[PDB]
């Protein structure tokens, strides 16, 4: 499948693409304001993510740090990123269908539109000023709005027993972005698309 990754933000981001235990395509790349990156993700990829990273520094090796979404210090991500990260999530060619969502389960750093570029389904968006509106106890000094699990490490926010409900902190995310996962048992906002559809991830879709 092809994913086009567009930075419409006024600031540079370093895009990242991983399935947890490896890189998708080149794994990451700098995207300047307006600049785009074309990746190929293997059919059948299950549990893939794409995200933006902010305020990064990388040496000539491709080693360094990011204030949000840092993936073990590497330009070319092999692993998931450090919260806070807004997440484009997907599983492709799962019994004939592709499944996509946006999630705030791991917090929010950048607004995002995750749209199929082929027919048969609809896109999702999380485009609110979540960082501007972020409750004080979830503000990430590095930048961004951490979710509550990251911050408090409770069974309730982390859904460690598989039994949790919504919380004041999850409802904040949900009110700013009803089309994105706010906590693990949230009513699913997943999008069933055709198998082998194609996609565009846009950072800062409105601005």
């Amino acid at each position: 499948a092809t994913f086009e990754i567009v930075n419409r933000c006024s600031y540079t981001v370093w895009a990242a693409a991983s399935k947890g235990d490896a890189a998708l395509d080149a794994g990451g790349r700098q995207l300047n304001s307006g600049e785009s990156w074309t990746i190929n993700v293997e059919p059948g990829t299950n549990g893939g993510k794409i995200w933006a990273r902010t305020d990064c520094y990388f040496d000539d090796s491709g080693s360094g740090i990011c204030k949000t979404g840092d993936c073990g210090g590497l330009l070319r991500c092999k692993r998931f990123g450090r919260p806070p990260t807004t997440l484009a999530e997907f599983s492709l060619n799962q019994y004939g269908k592709d499944y996509i969502d946006i999630s705030n389960i791991k917090g929010f750093n950048v607004p995002m539109n995750f749209s199929p570029t082929t027919r048969g389904c609809r896109g999702v968006r999380c485009a609110a000023d979540i960082v501007g509106q972020c409750p004080a106890k979830l503000k990430a000094p590095g930048g961004g709005c951490n979710d509550a699990c990251t911050v408090f490490q409770t069974s309730e926010y982390c859904c460690t027993t598989g039994k949790c409900g919504p919380t004041e902190y999850s409802r904040f995310f949900k009110r700013l972005c009803p089309d994105a996962f706010s906590y693990v048992l949230d009513k699913p906002t997943t999008v069933t698309c055709p198998g082998s559809s194609n996609y565009r991830v846009t950072f800062c879709p409105t601005a």
